[PDB]
């Protein structure tokens, strides 16, 4: 067979998981062992956005799942608790497992009970690994998908930084970004219409304070997985290529690229050279996924600019949006203290401060400004101020036609904004009420869904 | 020319076409043929699902279509006949074929009619062939694809069996398992939603009972295409590696993959060598396909256990759900007796034992028993037995909040099952109530619809 | 660093932009240079289908944008002129820059403003570039997107033809072929539900008398790129092969494959040899996107038939339905006459002929003679005259059963053709009322509206 060394010598290894995005170092052996592995399922609510909960399904309490790391022609004893709050029973199927179901069948564990078996790490690769409990579209669905790394014998060449980053599609009964503990929808999930694609479970989970850093000359790999369900990644990276792009075990390796697709169920390695500073977002490339659902993740290279490689800035609102910034932390407390009934203009205020960028930034600059005679400005508007209920209607459903704004004609279009949320729309309005000598007040979640309701 | 290997020399040659998903033997041959084709379309009603008809058009009354195997460098003399049953006209292009749309323009053919034209194989490969008539999505969607292989001159290197299995989407009008004859659906296949994506034209085609096998040890070549018309599929075998992935003609080879994106209209050719006994599951692991829609097929494998490669068990109903078992011919029985009027409760029980393998079993197990204050039994259900409207409800509806049933307090979530049919619903609960010292009598599809409209 | 040769020599090199489906010479150099390139985003409504007007954002007034060419190692200056005419800002990011946002930042343009940023072209490889304004999507969607080739130090190999072909989705509140200005749909483009899909921004772009031409034995490359901004491409060529696909700057070639993937934000250099004569169609082989919305070009090969390979003929309207003849214009003028309000019978009986084509001549014959017993015939048709009204249904709602038509029983299907817009069913009806001694007169858009609303 492949993976031949023999039986396992030396001791039996507790294997060290790892939470995303890290890694756990390389196992740096040269004999086959044996390797126990400890994973327990957890059933728990976490932020799938700011102010959005969802009931995970998470093997070891994150999404994706602990990075499991072993040798090519290790001996790995698999033991599968589950969490005693859990309400589903779970199992397991790794890729890169040489049996029927890749563990399922042995792995079947009840809620408060544990599960184990054993099986020779035959494949060399790096793997996806997923529940396969039935219905087993709504355990991956709910986040139950991780990556397992079985090095060749000699290690994978070194390199200054080793990450881990999984894609995700999921199925809300809530719209995109809509507030609230948001059920699995089985309607959207069975249609392939996903209402969020994420890198490891959340919203900006790589971005602003949580990106993945390097410095100028410096190697990265990354370890990127597709959990799925359903979806297949145009996989790519903003501003720079890939040295090499490995799929799995394969002995094809791909050098040079940017754009690589990863099947659903599938995994890469990839392998980075940091050349010069600013922020390199990876994204998937299906555009309305990485820029409408969440799609991006951010690797982060400080250093020397080299301005005869590259003249231009840092990336900014322009292009990230509302995700330029280190966090929306504003709008996960705004949620918070309306469930309270707490909500005050400041909270408000410093929510629509955070939605602002890019949203509304890129055309009525970050200051209201706006562009005399071709972006009016929200500065000291007397048009805002004249109507605030005309401005939620302008929000909502997009403005042409000639106006009038502080002395100056403007002839242009704005499109409609109908995707924004009723507490997102009320917090963007109250944040520009209560700026750059607006008359203040606010605007409620309530007052523009009676807008939206004509 | 490429396949420039000069003109036929032996006798013409009479191609001997083979059904999914056997594969017609090696031309085992040294010199170029004049080989004939002779291919007839055929319209017909089959089952697509257990009681769910759908009229197919079909290269040789089978979806995919007869395999046919030449070797490069062969003149081929194609023959297409179309059955004088047929109502519509019909061609083929031949991927492989050099010429303007790979013989369709030649090869257009009425009912009753016959056309002809020759092309030289100059291109080795495995290629997809399909229908060619407008509306040609409407076509292919009916079933029209099929695979021609050009073999190299030398022959493909020799395996233990060699298959033939094509993935297709359908779009039927009524929903996944909605009994009855289906009439095609324009809307959802213009959209790309389709209701069922199979492997061989049908539900359960190489599932249970119509499994392929192959013993411990021996080498196995499959030739997959995908007719589409839409879906690119994340082809993935479960529990094992494919040793060799090579895609049409392509000089590229990949080596030691489990998971290979095939194209809407691509073909490659796997090897798998069998390593351990159980069941391999081919899937599109764009999940909700596989686990919801019907594309999985299985490989099992004969032979002795190898506990130093894996430990574990063969595949039973958590992972493969209602397809775990030899067939579910009951389902097909209970339909057929809807129809004519003469269901009897234990058509109903029969039908729901099939239908309760995974759907049911995972929580409440094979015999109703569930476990202690985690999952309430079905067995001698005093909560089942109180109320069977209450029990639809549940079924359609699910379940939340604390119960008590036969003494033991549940706190626990039931997710609904709406995707489930009225006679699915019944026939499960039929079963439920028929089983397990339960109180019998029956539920209708009546009585499921009524509830269901609330 | 890569492309490692040394700071620019010579002269400064203003780029020589070409628009599709044309490409600028090689570059012929054998020094690294500064290559200054002039792009002009303006917005402008054109014809994406016949009578079908949109409003497109483009590099340089075409979609797919001004193609560029520079050497691997060249000191590109960027500049980026927004028409004053725009009502949106715009940048640029382009794949295969080294660094952040690949210009994005540098490049933010408001009407009637210029930006320029520099950057070194390190890595050889086809690009696509395209805007990275907020909303990303949305101006990707309108059309913002082209290629830029960095050519290896040494050029390519010398073909005889290089053309420039570009997939895109695109999103209209309106259905395929509804007539009028149409709106970008963001419900549409969120949910990646596309109502065309294009080579080059329109239907037909590269059909009929726009066909790409070539000669038997002349070597043919393609620049294909997909700007998406969500699908992935079955890329695909009908009745030949691909001697070569390469992707970006990957360092693997495949060779002599037919169907190949194109991830969304993806491009390939792929090479084609000429051997027959005929019509060569590039599809998205995702079927119904290239037979149902657009996603289907030729390349049109003139010279000697060669029997020994291919006996048959060039393709037709059975294969390439309303796409076969040189253009429809009739339609786009049929439309421009009903706006007008001067539209004519015989502007509708052209417009009818053009879209009788494949539609309704697959089965009724381009005569009209259908074929005895099998297909009725529209010529002269006794069951066509005695009821116009009873037409227009069977062409909405399909017809079945038993008919009696000029003294033949006929008892087969025509489907429906619900997809058919009102307008096209209007002028297909009053050719075949004005044609083969039909009694005339004329079916308005109006008459087919009351009748599809039953
Ligand atoms: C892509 C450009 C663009 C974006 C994005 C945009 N706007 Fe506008 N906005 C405009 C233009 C242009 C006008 C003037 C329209 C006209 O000429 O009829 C306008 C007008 C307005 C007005 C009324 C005139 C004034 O200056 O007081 C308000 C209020 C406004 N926008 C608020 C917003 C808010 C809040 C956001 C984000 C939620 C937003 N806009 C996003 C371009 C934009
Ligand atoms: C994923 C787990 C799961 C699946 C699958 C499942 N159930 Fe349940 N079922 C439960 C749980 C948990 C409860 C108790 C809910 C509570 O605590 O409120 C339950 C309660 C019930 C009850 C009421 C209580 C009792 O024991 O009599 C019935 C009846 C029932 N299920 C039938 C079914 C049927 C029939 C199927 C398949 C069609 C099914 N269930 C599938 C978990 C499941
Ligand atoms: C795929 C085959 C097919 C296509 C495409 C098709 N038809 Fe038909 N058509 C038929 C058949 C078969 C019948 C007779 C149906 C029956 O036996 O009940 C028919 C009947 C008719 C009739 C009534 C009988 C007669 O001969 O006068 C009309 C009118 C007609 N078609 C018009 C059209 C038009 C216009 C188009 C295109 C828009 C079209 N058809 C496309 C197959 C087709
Ligand atoms: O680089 N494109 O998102
Ligand atoms: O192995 N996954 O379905
Ligand atoms: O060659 N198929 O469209
Ligand atoms: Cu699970
Ligand atoms: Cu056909
Ligand atoms: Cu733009």
């Amino acid at each position: 067979l492949p993976g031949d060394f023999g039986p396992p010598r030396g001791e039996p290894i507790h294997a060290v998981l790892t939470s995303p995005p890290l890694v756990p170092p390389p196992v740096n052996r040269t004999y086959p062992a044996k390797v126990i592995v400890e994973l327990e399922v957890v059933e728990k609510e976490m932020q799938i956005s700011e102010g959005v909960s969802y009931t995970f399904w998470t093997f070891g309490g994150t999404v994706p799942g602990s990075f499991i790391r072993v040798r090519q022609g290790d001996t790995v004893e698999f033991h599968l608790k589950n969490h005693p709050s859990s309400k589903m029973p779970h199992n397991i199927d790794l890729h890169g497992v040489t049996g029927p179901g890749g563990g399922a069948a042995s792995s079947f564990t009840a809620p408060g009970h544990e599960s184990q078996f054993t099986f020779k790490a035959l494949n060399e690769g790096i793997y996806v690994y997923h529940c396969a409990t039935a219905p087993v579209g709504m355990h991956i669905a709910n986040g139950m998908y991780g990556l397992i790394l079985v090095e060749p014998p000699e290690g994978l060449p070194k390199v200054d930084h080793e990450y881990y980053v999984m894609q995700g599609d999921f199925y809300t009964a809530g719209k995109y970004r809509e507030k609230g503990l948001q059920p699995f929808d089985m309607e959207k999930a069975i249609d392939e219409r996903p209402s969020y694609v994420l890198f490891n479970g959340a919203e900006g989970a790589l971005t602003g304070d949580k990106a993945l850093h390097a410095k100028v000359g410096e190697t990265v790999r990354i370890f990127v997985g597709n959990g799925g369900p359903n979806l297949v990644s145009s996989f790519h990276v903003i501003g720079a290529i890939f040295d090499q792009v490995r799929y799995e075990g394969g002995t094809n390796v791909q050098k040079n690229v940017q754009t690589t697709l990863i099947p659903a169920g599938g995994a890469a390695v990839v392998k980075f050279t940091a050349r010069v500073p600013g922020s390199y977002v990876l994204v998937d490339h299906s555009i309305f996924r990485a820029f409408n659902k969440g799609a991006m993740a951010i690797l982060k290279i400080d250093g020397a600019e080299n301005k005869l490689v590259y003249s231009g800035k840092e990336l900014d609102s322009v292009a990230l949006g509302d995700r330029a910034a280190p966090n929306m932390s504003a709008v996960t407390k705004a949620t918070q203290a309306s469930v309270s009934g707490t909500l005050t203009v400041q909270d408000q205020v410093q929510a629509g401060r955070a939605l602002f960028a890019g949203t509304c930034s890129v055309c009525h600059q970050g200051n209201g400004a706006g562009l005399p005679g071709v972006f009016p400005p929200l500065a000291k508007s007397d048009f805002l101020a004249a109507d605030p209920k005309r401005a939620m209607n302008i929000v909502l459903h997009g403005l042409n036609g000639k106006i009038k704004v502080n002395g100056q004609e403007y002839d242009s279009v704005m499109p409609p904004m109908t995707q924004l949320n009723d507490d997102e729309v009320a917090n963007i309005l109250t944040y520009v009420l209560n700026s750059w000598d607006n008359p203040g007040g606010r605007v409620s979640a309530e007052d523009v869904k009676k807008v939206r309701a004509q």
